[PDB]
């Protein structure tokens, strides 16, 4: 699966260093993705360039996962808990200021490494 | 609605709060999303960093929205143009510049609080 | 088709103008795009943030396609491979560092010019 983590400014290096490991293993875990096929890129956000329920600053966590198609309801339930709790944790926030977003991408339409597709790789 | 927003560099944070709110707005009046399901976050680009239609540097915006699936044609015509119009007027942008993707995220797809699914809370 | 492409701080402005051009002509070359509905923006990402099989700081680069539905099999993976390798010789990368992500976005819920469907506009 493939993250992109959006987040508030003002965690430490090291809280961020933190969070990207503790997503990569909640990738692992939950549904027991090859370590391998586990990417995630964080970005960060000023509070003045983010809105909640109409409020501008308000803290917000997002995890967007671009995943292969085929999980399970329940592995997919798995997922977007055990990803939610990793951000939680690891940056000391509130579970409901987080979101996860799953996309299911066919086997024909992701990529994998040196431009063959995830079916062109037998995935 | 989950919405991130990409804008050109150099405008006013007096024009970027407007634009947060008016999008806000735009997702609540278009298609009665409850205000709470609904945030925007902004992220920035210089014209080094764009291409339009082959030409480096060509002003753009970019709107996309994650959200739950199921509205009609008729409510997703309503949102993509709100949300142009709410660009558009926001900053100061011809609306031929401006795009708006909406992706259907299945209820099981997509989180909400705490890591349950929009599906296991009922929406 | 809008790309949306993430990589590594550090290269040259020479070699990230040749990569949107080469994604560009990658995505009009393959599946026969019409110039006009291609659009690329890039950011840039620290090393401390960005975590590949759960090491952090690991090169990478990625390239998310938000196009309409309908392509076939056959030229998606002329984008996927052609979308690879304009990033790996426009940035000296290995091949095996990038991924691409395509998104199918029906034309009902694909926005052109001035807030209008795709399928409002006819695409």
């Amino acid at each position: 699966p493939l993250l992109n983590v959006h987040i508030m400014q003002g965690h430490t290096p090291a809280a961020k260093t933190a969070l990207l490991k503790a997503l990569s293993d909640a990738v692992v875990q939950s549904i027991g993705a090859p370590l391998a096929s586990v990417r995630a890129i964080l970005q960060e956000y000023a509070a003045a360039d983010v809105i909640v329920a109409g409020e501008v600053g308000a803290a917000m966590a997002l995890v967007n996962v671009d995943l292969i198609a085929g999980r399970t309801v329940e592995l997919k339930a798995a997922l977007i808990l055990a990803l939610n709790q990793a951000v939680s944790a690891s940056l000391g926030m509130d579970g409901k200021d987080v979101r996860v977003v799953l996309r299911d991408i066919p086997k024909t339409d992701m990529g994998v490494a040196n431009g063959l597709s995830a079916m062109a790789a037998g995935r």
